[PDB]
């Protein structure tokens, strides 16, 4: 599986300073596979460490007699359910690297993974609107030819995931891929028109989790509401649920962050961690204004929030209303995650979003030429380092435009850096929305509008919102009359995601050449 891999140089002195330990991931859950503590709670369901490690090998097992080898690819669509976790760790000690495609993606998403990766195996879920029929599977399993082996939850027919998870391994070793080859696949927030993939190595992949783990002080006592769509890195690796069975705790999996799900299940299962969004977050506090029993959240000792800009009006409004400490998480799928400290100062947890998790992760700031700037100006995140990727997936193109000439990766962030080392989030260059933490490639939308027989021109632009930070709005230059819904169902047709729809719909009579940066102002 080709990756751009690191100068030697440098994969030796990542190893000689103890961050590659050249260890699987599946090493993460082994480690625990004697053990009978819980690691994940799914509803009324509860899985211990020995099962989630039987459960693993007896998947792992029953795809290889299915015939699905070591170095071939995975679509995975599963979504805040036990079977995520299995089915990566399955994959992982088969040497088979997945995409985890989040609930919300649709066939446009699926298919452009799938194109990307020409997965042997498909592992998706009958409750997903695509998958309750077989007319899609009939038709994605034709134009991707290479699947194989499809695996199907909450399916009693012949290609049913419980099954497989529920018979015994007979003789089963497992063969993880090389630490320093490829694990798995992360997927990128979106700055172009298709969906570029994040090559992950054990090695890399690891020591992000291993060095979370140390930063937020999880073990055994560590119970983590995963509420959050939990195939995300933030859900997964910052620490996430990764981190939480390293440290050998407990995951708490609910299937949205809404407060009348997640308030019940953090005082019934007595969560003392869990990540949020912004928008999350405020609906949280609103809903404790609105009359919920703060003391639902008592066991609650840290709450992270991350994925966009936490405002300090509602960083400072935690402490007080909720009662735990803030952890200010800013990351991304590439690599590069900079948290808040356990032990920072009010001031740095409220106004900052931290430094880099890694003493040798590296961050100066770009002029538009790409020059240093000095210390407090603002300008582009430029970042490498051990867990920090070197090339998204077979995207030569791409690549090119994306890392400068010594393997320095652009986030297309613009940030400011203080007297302290700390880094603040101050705007953005690249052409993405982020609706309440979730990504959009502004490109990938226009694309598909400019399909519409009535749509000349499109301009897919961030707007101002309390709640959710951006909310999308399409400018459009039309032959005829269109209407928002007219737009939003034609979209929805081309089989898109929700949070990808335009919050807002208006036709204009011109559009500047499209020059954003002017229909901005
Ligand atoms: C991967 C990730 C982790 Cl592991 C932890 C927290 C957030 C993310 C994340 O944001 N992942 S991402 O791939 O979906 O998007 C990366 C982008 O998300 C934005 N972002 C993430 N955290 C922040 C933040 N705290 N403040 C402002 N922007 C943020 C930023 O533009 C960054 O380039």
């Amino acid at each position: 599986i080709p990756f751009t891999r690191w100068p030697e140089e440098f994969a030796r002195r990542y190893r000689e300073k103890g961050y590659w330990q050249d260890l699987p991931l599946t090493d993460i859950l082994t480690r625990h596979a004697a053990s009978d503590s819980i690691a994940v709670i799914d509803g009324e369901r509860q899985l211990s460490y020995r099962e989630l490690n039987q459960a693993a090998d007896n998947l792992a097992c029953s795809l290889r007699r299915q015939g699905i080898k070591p170095g071939e690819t995975a679509l995975v669509q599963l979504g805040n359910v036990a079977e995520l976790y299995i089915t990566f760790f399955a994959l992982l000690k088969l040497g088979v690297a997945p995409v985890l495609a989040l609930f919300s993606h649709q066939r446009s998403e699926l298919n452009a993974y799938a194109s990307q990766i020409e997965p042997a195996l498909l592992i998706a879920d009958r409750q997903h609107a695509l998958f309750s029929g077989d007319d899609f599977l009939n038709t994605f399993v034709t134009e991707h030819s290479s699947i194989r082996v499809v695996q199907l939850l909450n399916d009693s027919g012949e290609h049913n995931l419980q099954d497989a998870i529920n018979h015994p391994a007979e003789d089963f070793t497992a063969t993880p891929s090389p630490a320093d080859e490829v694990a798995y696949f992360q997927l990128s927030g979106g700055t172009t028109g298709t969906p570029k993939l994040i090559p992950r190595t054990h090695n890399d992949y690891y020591y992000s989790v291993r060095r979370s783990v140390e930063i937020c002080q999880f073990t055994q006592q560590t119970r983590y509401l995963c509420a959050i769509p939990a195939a995300h890195g933030y859900a997964m690796s910052s620490p996430g649920s990764l981190g939480v069975f390293l440290a050998g705790g407990t995951v708490v999996l609910a299937a949205d962050p809404s407060a009348t799900l997640c308030f019940p299940l953090i005082e019934k299962h007595q969560v003392n961690v869990t990540a949020l969004v912004p928008p999350a977050v405020s609906l949280w506090l609103q809903a404790l204004i609105e009359g919920e029993s703060r003391a639902q959240l008592a066991s609650l000792k840290l709450l992270q929030v991350g994925g966009a800009r936490l405002s300090a009006t509602l960083a400072a409004r935690i402490p007080a209303e909720i009662g735990c400490q803030l952890q200010q998480v800013f990351g991304m799928a590439e690599g590069l995650v900079n948290y808040t400290r356990l032990d920072d100062s009010a001031e740095k947890i409220i106004h900052t979003q931290g430094y880099p998790m890694c003493p040798d992760d590296e961050v100066w700031v770009a002029d538009a030429e790409g020059n240093p700037l000095p210390q407090g100006e603002v300008g582009r995140l430029m970042t490498r380092g051990p867990y920090t990727f070197r090339g998204y997936y077979k995207s030569p193109q791409h690549n090119a435009s994306a890392f400068d000439a010594n393997g320095f990766y652009c986030s297309g962030d613009l940030i400011s850096i203080d007297p302290e080392g700390y880094i603040t989030v101050q705007g953005r260059e690249k052409d993405q929305i982020n609706r309440g933490g979730e990504k959009i490639a502004a490109e990938e939308i226009e694309n598909l509008l400019l399909r519409h027989p009535a749509v000349i021109y499109a301009a897919l632009v961030s707007m101002e919102d309390e709640l959710m930070g951006e909310k999308s709005c399409a400018y459009l230059v039309v032959k005829e009359p269109l209407r928002a819904v007219q737009v939003r169902r034609f979209l929805r047709e081309q089989g898109i995601a929700e949070f990808k729809l335009p919050d807002r719909v208006e036709c204009v009579d011109s559009l500047p050449l499209v020059d954003k940066k002017q229909l901005r102002q």
